[PDB]
Parts: C-alpha cells; structure tokens; sequence
C-alpha cells in the first residue's frame, strides 16, 4: 500500500492570504501514483473557527466562502485544526511513507506556508520539494500558448482538476 | 521597454532559513524575456545588518558567510533593507510591469517567504505565481531521468545557472 513514489495532492481554503495571520478553514487530499492515476481520495474537512474570525474576513473571502457554503460548514464543524491534521495524516499514512512525496497542486507554496504555520506535523510529512502545476501553466502560456487553451468550487473537484491539468501537460507539453 | 511577458529572476542570501528569526543580507536580480534571453542584470546588493544580528547566526551560516566575504560586505554596507528593496524596484520597473512576472528561480517559495516578511513592496510587485525550475527537475526525475542527469558561488552566476537549468529543460524536456 505505502509506496515512496506515490504523490500527495492537497488543496486548502483559508480566511485570507497571510499564512501567519489567517487560518485554514478547509482541506482535502488525493493520492495518485507517479503516473497521475488516482489511488484514493482523502477526507474533505471543514475546520471550525470562531465567529469573529469568520466576521473578520475581507470582502472577497466573505462573499466566496459565504456562497460556497464553507462559512456555514466552518461554523457547524466540530473538527479543530489539530483534529483535521490528524485525520488527514491517518489517511495519507496508508498510501505514502513519510518524507517521500512533494506537495502537489496549483500554487502550493501558499498551501505549504499555511501548513507549516498551522499543521506542522502534516507539513513535515512531505518531501521538501514542491510540485507546482502552475509553473507549467506559466511556461505553457508563454511557450505553447494553445496547449493552454486545449485544457470547480468543491474541494475534490479542485484537486481532480489540478491532476487533470498536469496530465494535460505531460501529454501535450512535455516531450517524454 | 516594459513588457508584461518579461521574467524577473531573483537570488537571496539570508542569515538563516527562518524569516521570523533571520534577515536578508544579499539580493540580486536578472530580467530575461519570455524566451530566457538576458535583457539586463540588476544590482547585487549587500544589505547592512547590525553586529548583534550578525552574531545571532548559527554555526553553518556564521562560517559560510564569513568565508565568502559576505559578512564583511554586510558589516560595511551602507544600504538598508528598505533602500535595497527600493534600488531593486527601481531597476525592475524599467523592464517589467507590476504583478506580471512570477518569481523565477530555484527554491523560490523560501525567497517569497523572506520577501513577504522583509520586502513586502517587492514581494507584491511579483505575480503571485512561482516559476520554480525544481518542479521541472522533479518531473524529469520521474518521467525522463536522463534529462535531469544530463544537466554558482556568486549571485549573478547563481541566477544564470538557474536560467540555464530551465533552458536545458525547455530544449530537452518540453516539446515545441
């Protein structure tokens, strides 16, 4: 089951853009193999936060997490940050050994920074490498401008879209 | 002269790897066009730091920056963190518009962390995306190992090698 070549894909939602001042309010994970085939989907967790944190979000986050239903899910959740971290680690441990996988997704530097502050045990579970699908997005936009046009509010859909985007580049942008 | 397609490459030296404990002590930039041709090399700035900050460095950093001469350059420098940020912004503004270029280089999530904390105006001048060559290296390691295998003491050589590493992957790992 564990395989050091498997990939951990993660997507977070936050109350804001500052990893040190804002907090995580949703997380989800998916594990693929090294050739991007989905092995298992992880839990989608809304992380409880006090009401003043929800009220303090800026106008974009207030509207977006409001109409997605996440704000209400956060208020109703009884899962703390630490419980969400432990639940996610308990899933990932079945599929990927410690320190093996890069953190995989779109602009996952932002996600790693939030994990380092708020879920450092989970952050430390990753290899130090980042696998950033948006690096390839930027290169394709400049070098193959319509490989980019040949190619999501639910968490697992967002991650599936990131895996699909990398599959698209492996097939039409990368020379294997 | 400004072109929203131009890429900003950056390299930093720090007293250590933790932005809460450590500070930037050297910075350098290079601007390329979208096809990795040098347009201009920016200033290489040693950033002054008081002696207790220089004393507060651990063993590996105290030795590595002492031996390279950076510590002495920092002790002597009359350029503050804010002035170095302004000097670098004055250069980049001649070539790239605001919020257009991602941060380009290797291990540039760590750079973004330091810029966010210590040079927020320069950090905000970049597009929020990262163009990390190590994403390509990780993919080549899994999917085309011979390309990774078939491929920096001073700041401008250090950046130029990162540009040469991307160029290598464009020529042997990207199909165009």
């Amino acid at each position: 089951m564990q395989n050091p070549q498997n990939l951990i894909w993660i997507a977070l939602e936050m109350t804001g853009l500052d990893p040190d001042r804002d907090v995580i309010i949703e997380m989800a994970t998916i594990v693929t193999d090294s050739d991007l085939n989905t092995l298992a989907e992880g839990p989608v967790i809304a992380i409880h936060q006090p009401e003043e944190i929800l009220a303090g979000m800026d106008e974009w986050n207030t509207r977006q997490h409001g109409q997605s239903g996440l704000t209400q899910r956060v208020r109703e959740s009884t899962v703390s940050m630490a419980e969400a971290e432990a639940q996610t680690l308990a899933f990932l441990e079945q599929w990927v050994p410690k320190r093996s996988s890069p953190i995989c997704g779109n602009s996952i530097c932002q996600d790693r920074r939030f994990l380092y502050r708020h879920m450092p045990r989970l952050e430390g579970y990753f290899h130090y490498r980042n696998l950033d699908v948006s690096t390839l997005k930027e290169l394709a936009a400049r070098w193959a401008p319509q490989v980019r046009e040949s190619f999501t509010h639910l968490a697992l859909d967002d991650i599936r879209e990131s895996i699909a985007e990398l599959r698209h580049y492996r097939d039409h942008f990368i020379k294997l």
